[PDB]
């Protein structure tokens, strides 16, 4: 297991523009295109992201290229953020993947808003952190994914992904 595998499971793979769990146009492995309700705007974002005029459909290789860029962008967002970087630095590699997963789903600003959870993670109070992370819109809106990510923080293992 690694972060690419983890997010590939959590996000799936779709080669045509679709709507994500919040209703936003997305493609590939969870690549958010826009929050605009305009499909034309989303298609323009896709063309710009891929570098060619698309019909709203990309190849698997193109989806994986965007995905690697997006994982990198999630790590960059963590490392440039004064609240996320010290937490990330304090974590083992499995729990680092859990934090990257959250930032991939919600963005740097959103995850940096988990102030009290971040402090508990840095303190390595894993069960207390797990409870606090569940008191969130995130957990209520995507509970199965949040449970997998929280189990990863709680245990430092890939147990929540093993049978998947
Ligand atoms: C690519 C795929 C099918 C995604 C799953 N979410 C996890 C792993 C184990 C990596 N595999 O193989
Ligand atoms: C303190 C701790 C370990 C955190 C859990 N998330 C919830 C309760 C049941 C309150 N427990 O046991």
């Amino acid at each position: 297991m690694n972060i690419f595998e983890m997010l590939r499971y959590d996000e799936g793979l779709r080669l045509k523009i679709y709507k994500d769990t919040e209703g936003y146009y997305t493609i590939g492995i969870g690549h958010l295109l826009t929050k605009s309700p305009s499909l034309n705007a989303a298609k323009s974002e896709l063309d710009k992201a891929i570098g060619r005029n698309t019909n709203g459909v990309i190849t698997k290789d193109e989806a994986e290229k965007l995905f690697n860029q997006d994982v990198d962008a999630a790590v960059r967002g963590i490392l440039r953020n004064a609240k996320l970087k010290p937490i990330y630095d304090s974590l083992d590699a499995v729990r680092r993947a859990a934090l990257i997963n959250m930032v991939f789903q919600m963005g740097e600003t959103g995850v940096a808003g988990f102030t009290n959870s971040l402090r508990m993670l840095q303190q390595k109070r894993w069960d207390e952190a797990a409870y606090n992370l569940a008191k969130s819109r995130w957990y209520n809106q995507t509970p199965n994914r949040a449970k997998r990510v929280i189990t990863t923080f709680r245990t430092g293992t890939w147990d929540a992904y093993k049978n998947l």
